[PDB]
């Protein structure tokens, strides 16, 4: 009886009504160090990511992957890369009914103790290519599945060129986040970026780490079914 | 006393008064092997490329760039790639004024003969990297200003990964073109691309060529100021 997250999700981003119905108004919205109300009257229907072909789900570490279904409580984000803004939709599921409670609208989280941002690193890594070869660890780790038996795996390593053929369509504005319980520490020195698609079984994972003050593309995994 | 093509069709993109002026109404639109009209009343302001940072000008070959000012005749070109569709805005020059005369909306001329047509190559090479690979000249030549001394030029050639690092960003969904007399022959075994910024120096030229019947990527020039 208790609703699953993912089919919540699909419904509230596609059915105008259902949306409407299952928000909280007026609507706590914490922006700019201060807590506005959006009113019933003014919402706009947002599609969330229901449009994009791709989305994305962030971890701190490799580990915290491995993964409850009496979990009641997801946040949903959106990283604004170039404004350097973070948009948080926090959903509670009461009764086991999903409801969206709050909106944060806040400057990204900065890594502050003068290390390099992972956010600002990811920005110009997707937008200058020149800075993205740069940052690509030595050596490359390739990991896609194996085409033969099951949940097996192939290993190699990447030359320049083939991590820009083979490399996903990286995200340049927003990247998202679904976080429903994994550490999301602006101090973390590693990072992995889930990459998933809709109904496709796309799959590709991006995993970083900050060594000797710089982030590194350490390995891209191909999990495409 | 004559207008300046260049002078005109910023002013035409950018004043919505002045555009509907130079428009012949109502408008010859030659689209789908027939012919309508554009009435005065149904002109949208078409800001044409001017809310572009880049557009490019077309050549079937390197020779045709080396070129008038009593140049009466301007073709203004849209190529949308997915849609396999261009449209042409023919712009004369009379009594000193450019006008507007006809627009046409067709299919993409199509190379026939059973020959690999350069727009569907172009469209696959810029979004597709697997394919942009295979298809890169071995060896691909690049040419850049020499910092130094006038006119200069620095020849090397290119690693697959050097290419997708220094490359401009690629046009994907549409090309643009202007053609002020050089051939435009559906049959060429050559192409050139040359990507022109707005006031900012920017200029990267690609020249392509059909090779044992495959489009090839042969060179790279990057004369930006
Ligand atoms: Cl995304
Ligand atoms: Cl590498
Ligand atoms: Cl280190
Ligand atoms: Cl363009
Ligand atoms: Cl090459
Ligand atoms: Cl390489
Ligand atoms: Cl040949």
């Amino acid at each position: 009886a208790d609703e699953s997250f993912a089919d919540f999700f699909y419904n509230f981003a596609s059915d105008e009504k259902l949306q409407l119905s299952r928000i909280v108004f007026p609507l706590p919205y914490y922006t700019m160090e201060k807590k506005e109300h959006i009113e019933k009257d003014q919402w706009k229907h947002d599609p969330l990511f229901s449009r994009q072909d791709a989305y994305t789900v962030l971890f701190d570490k490799a580990e915290d992957m491995e993964m409850d279904t009496g979990l009641t409580s997801v946040k949903i984000e959106w990283i604004y890369l170039k404004k350097g803004k973070i948009k948080r939709y926090y959903f509670e599921r009461l009764k086991g009914l999903w409801k969206l409670e709050a909106i944060d609208f806040a400057d990204m989280p900065r890594e502050d103790t003068g290390k390099e941002d992972f956010f600002e690193f990811y920005e110009r890594f997707a937008n200058d290519s020149v800075f993205q070869l740069s940052r690509l660890h030595e050596p490359l780790k390739f990991v896609t599945a194996d085409p033969e038996d099951e949940f097996q795996i192939l290993e190699t390593t990447l030359e320049a060129g083939q991590w820009f053929a083979f490399q996903p369509v990286l995200p340049r504005e927003n990247l998202t986040n679904v976080n429903y319980g994994q550490n999301e520490n602006v101090h973390s020195n590693t990072k992995v970026i889930e990459m998933k698609g809709f109904g496709n079984g796309f799959n590709n994972t991006l995993y970083f780490e900050r060594r000797h003050g710089l982030w590194k593309l350490m390995q891209f995994e191909d999990l495409s079914d």
